[PDB]
């Protein structure tokens, strides 16, 4: 289902079984995976928020994050607690008002208080463009063609330990998957096609954790979208799709009418697809309705490279084309060690005031900033350059930056950079020990802009720091509403 860009999104607690396992939930709009929040580019979203949650176990305090929108001028509406807002408390609810220039494709929102978003409260959000590049690649795109992946616990969030290595209890495609271990034969996804069209499918990791190798037996994907940025189009047939990342794919059904394997192969947990884990079915219209009985090609020929991705547009790359080539350059220190992440030495807590809060209060500096040492101040109209060089206990991380996409000038596994045309996007995997994945923007939104891992077991571990992006000019250029002063209050008088 697709609402918006003007919609109520209520907050509910409800039990589901997308697995057979029955437990808590944490949904947005009362399904799972959420509904489809969705407008063209340019429009005004109103998301009320209604917080209607009790179950304590999972936290009955919310905050939304729109993730991939840049929220110029309306930092106060990103969503990530103790950054740039107090969580809504149960019973009172939020309007997130904000507008969507300039950017279109595939995104999603969730949860972004401590580890809830795993707890169910996840969906997809799509920016269509009624003068899309791409339009003319294929036939179908629509709410039928968006396919999610999601890992799910059998372990409430607020109970999983913590880290301490955690793994999921099943992959869900779509809502629906089966169990990794004692797999019941619950009901599989089906995704149809007819014969001779093109799909616009909107692959959408709203993963907590593993990454997975995305295949349909038989059938080839042209990659046109990463993370919202439209690509020069790349046919592969294996996906890599990290945690948060989002690939918009041709799907020519061209193979014979008949049922074909959906895969989606997650690093950790259940591996293999006995018994139809890590499953859903492609039917063709006339397809009898049976399992499919296809097989994987036995080596992928043409997999997901990142290198291989091209911007459409001429985005070119920001700077200087060598190592330190930005006013302002950044060598990240990432850490684990203990059972927490740090960042330059720093493991992420969330401060009692939210940074935005702390800025609109009159804190001029990163220095004046709490939490001490998770705060960096970058400068306005500089070309930034973040490299993020691994090593840190798994492995691979995701990294996203808010406000902003980026340059991914160097990639994963590959020590070569690229300073002419490689892809943008907003997340990105920092790769393996070694790797020196390095990301470049230019500072063009003023806000404290949420940086982290995308493991969300390793943001509760402290995986995160807040660029402050032109503190002084910040309360200038993000006008609050009363209902958003009113969060605080609220909050802490409940707490
Ligand atoms: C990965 O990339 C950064 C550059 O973006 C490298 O940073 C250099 O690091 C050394 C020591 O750490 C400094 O003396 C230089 O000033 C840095 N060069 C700059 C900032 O241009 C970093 O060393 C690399 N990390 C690796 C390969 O793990
Ligand atoms: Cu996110
Ligand atoms: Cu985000
Ligand atoms: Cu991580
Ligand atoms: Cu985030």
């Amino acid at each position: 289902v697709q609402i918006g860009p003007v919609t109520d999104l209520h907050i509910v607690n409800a039990d589901i079984v997308p697995d057979g396992f029955v437990r808590p939930a944490v949904n947005a709009g009362g399904t799972f995976p959420g509904p489809v929040i969705a407008g063209n580019v340019g429009d005004n979203f109103q998301i009320v928020t209604f917080n209607q949650l009790i179950e304590c176990s999972m936290l009955v305090d919310t905050s939304i994050h729109w993730h991939g929108e840049f929220q110029k001028g309306t930092n106060w509406a990103d969503g990530p607690a103790f950054i740039t807002q107090c969580p809504i408390i149960v019973g009172n609810s939020f309007s997130y008002n904000f507008n969507v220039p300039g950017m279109a494709g595939t995104y999603w929102y969730h949860s972004h208080l401590t580890t809830q978003y795993c707890d169910g409260l996840r969906g997809p959000f799509v920016v269509y463009d009624p003068n899309d590049p791409d339009a003319n690649l294929y036939d179908v795109d629509d709410d039928t063609t968006i396919i999610t992946l999601a890992d799910w616990y059998h372990v409430l969030a607020k109970e999983m330990g913590a880290g301490g290595a955690i793994t999921a209890d099943s992959t869900l495609i779509d809502g629906l998957g089966r169990t990794h271990v004692n797999v019941a034969a619950v009901p599989l996804s089906v995704i149809t096609v007819e014969v001779g069209k093109r799909y616009r499918m909107r692959l959408v990791s709203i993963s907590c954790d593993p990454n997975y190798d995305f295949s349909i037996d038989g059938h080839d994907m042209t990659i046109i979208e990463t993370d919202g940025v439209d690509s020069q189009e790349l046919t592969v047939d294996e996906i890599q799709i990290f945690a948060a990342q989002r690939y918009s794919f041709v799907l020519n059904a061209n193979q014979p009418v008949g049922n074909y394997w959906i895969r989606a192969n997650p690093n950790s947990g259940g591996e293999g697809f006995d018994g139809g884990i890590n499953s859903a079915i492609l039917r063709y219209d006339g397809a009898t309705t049976a399992d499919p009985v296809t097989v994987a090609s036995t080596v992928h020929t043409k997999c997901l490279i990142e290198t291989d991705l091209h911007p459409l547009s001429r985005n070119g790359v920001p700077g200087n084309p060598h190592q330190g080539g930005a006013d302002c350059n950044l060598n990240l220190s990432l850490g684990f060690a203990c059972g927490n992440f740090v960042i330059n030495g720093v493991s992420f807590t969330p401060p009692t005031v939210p940074v935005l809060l702390q800025i609109c209060s009159g804190a001029n500096t990163a220095a004046d900033l709490l939490p001490s040492g998770s705060v960096i101040s970058l400068p306005s109209n500089s070309t930034i350059e973040i490299a993020l060089p691994a090593g840190a206990a798994g492995g691979p991380h995701p990294f996203h930056l808010h406000g902003h996409d980026f340059a991914v000038s160097e990639s994963a596994s590959n020590s070569t950079s690229n300073y002419d045309d490689p892809i943008w996007r907003d997340v990105v995997s920092i790769g393996g020990v070694g790797d020196n994945v390095t990301i470049r923007f230019c500072t063009d939104n003023p806000g404290p802009w949420f940086l982290h891992c995308h493991i969300d077991w390793h943001l509760d571990a402290g995986f995160a720091i807040v660029f402050a992006e032109d503190i002084p000019n910040t309360a200038s250029a993000n006008p609050v509403p009363e209902a958003w002063s009113n969060l605080c209050p609220s909050y802490d008088s409940a707490h």
